[PDB]
C-alpha cells in the first residue's frame, strides 16, 4: 500500500502523474484541476489517504481544517481578491469522482446560487 | 459587525436546530437549494474564511465532521455536497463563517 493510495490523486501525490502544483506541505498538496470549471479551479488533497468524507475521523479535524486554511492562502496567493467558493462532494448524489478527499476551491468569476 | 447567525447563536431568533455543541451550531438553512440544506457555523465569529488563522484549522475541521455525522443522521445515504462561500464572487451571503451542506438530489457541476 503506497501512501495516499493508488487513485490519481495518490500518483499525484507520489509525483508519478503530473500535476501543476500551487504549493506542498507535509500534510497537504495544492494543485490545480485538469478540467477547470471556473477561470481558477484548485484541489487541496491531504497526503493521508481518506476516501470521502463521510469516513473521516474524529481526530482528522485539524487536518481537515489545514486544507481549507491552505485553500483560502492559495486563492489569496493566485490573486481572488474578489472571492471565491469552497467545495467538498461526498458520493453519488455529491459529484464525488475521485475517492480521496478533496477541496475544490474555484475563482475569477461569479459563482451562482445554487452550488449546482 | 453582528450579523443574522449572531442572533441564531444567542437564540435571539429561531431556526430548525440540528445539532448543538460548545463550539458551533448546525440548523437547516431558511432558503433550502435541496432537499436537505443546512448550515454548521461556528459560535466564534470568524467574518470570512479569508482572516480564518492557522489557529483555527481544527474548528473549521470540526464544522466538517459535525457536517457529515449530521448528513448521516438525516438519512443522506446517497451522498451531499459541502461548500463554503467567500466574498461577492464566491457568493457569501453573511459574514460569519458557515459551512452548508447540501443533499437529497442530485447535485450538478459545476457547482454553480
Ligand atoms: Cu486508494
Ligand atoms: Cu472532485
Ligand atoms: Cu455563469
Ligand atoms: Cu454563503
Ligand atoms: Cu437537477
Amino acid at each position: 500500500a503506497r501512501p495516499g493510495g493508488d487513485t490519481i490523486f495518490g500518483k499525484i501525490i507520489r509525483k508519478e502523474i503530473p500535476a501543476k502544483i500551487i504549493f506542498e506541505d507535509d500534510r497537504c498538496l495544492a494543485f490545480h484541476d485538469i478540467s477547470p470549471q471556473a477561470p481558477t479551479h484548485f484541489l487541496v488533497i491531504p497526503k493521508k489517504h481518506i476516501s470521502q468524507i463521510s469516513v473521516a475521523e474524529d481526530d482528522d479535524e485539524s487536518l481537515l481544517g489545514h486544507l481549507m486554511i491552505v485553500g483560502k492562502k492559495c486563492a489569496a496567493d493566485l490573486g481572488l481578491n474578489k472571492g471565491y467558493r469552497m467545495v467538498v462532494n461526498e458520493g453519488s448524489d455529491g459529484g464525488q469522482s475521485v475517492y480521496h478527499v478533496h477541496l475544490h476551491v474555484l475563482g475569477g468569476r461569479q459563482m451562482h446560487w445554487p452550488p449546482g
